[PDB]
């Protein structure tokens, strides 16, 4: 016996938007010039990230502060989202939330003056050189200990009364862990739903079953599906080279993309000791995670089809450039045992595979080509591993 995937390349899922992280020059140093190319490039050392988060300060005074490491993101070829944490101060005010006195959410008359600010930062933003791609209503809704709440209720009349007076693609809800009872409501109200550009959810502590999501897939036509903020499995000091740990990177980009029907993912912190990119401005092993993905999945590439779970401890997808029918598979190795599988790849022409594989020792290093039987190609997987075969 030896275990085998199925790419079917006639089944498509979803088109790919892209990955990328967080960029937030209030709270920590902004990203350097040399650092924007090695987080938005894709040479040799670069990341192949193609969507930078961005924050929508309350206080107008720090928007400049966004402007050049955004400009430089779109340069080399990346859109940017942005999300606001809190409205100014003139439009909150203070309640009591399960008994805890002093939490902030946004005046239910001030829901238009709302409005204005974000589309202020639009306008700010286009003003010097950046086209956002999108806004969001809310970073967090339901996790704002530290700033601002909103009930699925009153998430839902912003979308549903405000949200098309915004002058840009609208990001909603932004769920601390891609709660559906924050989302429900939009996808099952239709102008809600067609004021609603991007559903867009964080990840910490989702599990995979529940990255699926039944409604979106029922009433989320012409809508986007990104996970525009996580870290994982932690945000430990000095965290980002640990191995076996950082496979956790991989698996959880794997899920969201097979489990969730994912098109962008969407780190925190790009720069950050538990980050993909080091304080000294080098890819950590959680990067290397990140670019056996970014860097070979490029925007519009679809995903397709295929086996996810061949063998107890690997795991594959694969995507398709619609361009050449060329195929991108990336196969995760947990095991401590290598792991030899059969990749069936029918109707392809393709017949050559090269492989990158990442383990604790090598980061992305070109091995062997693998030469294809007809429509199959065998294939051993390191322990330990990442291969993205192109």
């Amino acid at each position: 016996h030896m275990a085998s995937a199925t790419i079917n390349l006639s089944a498509e899922k979803q088109v790919i938007r892209g990955f990328g992280g967080m960029n937030h020059p209030v709270w920590i140093s902004d990203l350097t010039p040399q650092q924007r190319d090695t987080a938005f490039g894709n040479g040799e050392g670069q990341l192949g990230f193609t969507i930078l988060r961005i924050h929508v300060d309350e206080n107008r005074n720090n928007w400049s502060k966004e402007v050049a490491t955004a400009r430089r993101a779109i340069e080399l070829g990346a859109i940017v989202s942005a999300s606001p944490w809190n409205p100014p101060s003139n439009m909150v005010e203070t309640f009591t939330r399960n008994g805890v006195p002093n939490q902030k959410r946004l005046r239910y008359d001030k829901y238009g003056d709302y409005v204005q600010h974000l589309n202020d930062f639009v306008a700010y933003m286009k003003s010097n050189g950046v086209d956002l791609y999108a806004i969001s209503v809310q970073n967090e809704p339901d996790y704002a200990h530290e700033w601002t709440w909103w009930t699925p209720q009153e998430m839902l009349r912003f979308m549903r009364d405000y949200a098309g007076q915004i002058n840009c693609r609208v990001m909603a809800p932004e769920s601390f862990q891609y709660l559906k009872n924050m989302s429900d409501p939009i996808l099952n109200d239709p102008q809600a739903l067609a004021n609603l550009d991007i559903l867009g959810a964080h990840f910490y502590g989702t599990t995979v079953n529940n990255m699926p999501y039944p409604l979106f897939e029922q009433k989320g036509a012409g809508k986007e599906l990104w996970m525009t903020e996580v870290y994982v499995p932690n945000s430990d000091s000095n965290s980002a080279d640990r191995w076996p740990e950082a496979l956790e990177v991989a698996h959880n980009m794997h899920n969201a993309l097979v489990e969730g029907n994912f098109q962008a993912y969407v780190w925190w912190y790009i720069r950050r000791s538990y980050g993909p990119m080091k304080e000294d401005g080098t890819i950590s092993k959680r990067g290397y995670m990140m670019a056996h993905y970014s860097k070979f999945v490029r925007p519009g590439y679809v995903r397709v089809d295929a086996t996810k779970n061949p063998t107890y401890n690997v795991y594959l997808s694969a995507c398709k450039n619609k361009k050449d029918n060329s195929v991108v598979a990336v196969v995760i190795n947990k095991s401590t045992e290598a792991k030899t599988i059969n990749i069936s790849v029918p109707g392809t022409s393709i017949r050559k595979w090269e492989r990158y594989v990442t383990t604790g020792s090598k980061n992305l290093r070109k091995e062997s080509d693998i030469n294809a039987s007809g429509t199959t190609f065998q294939v051993t997987l390191e322990p330990q591993s990442v291969t993205t075969f192109v």
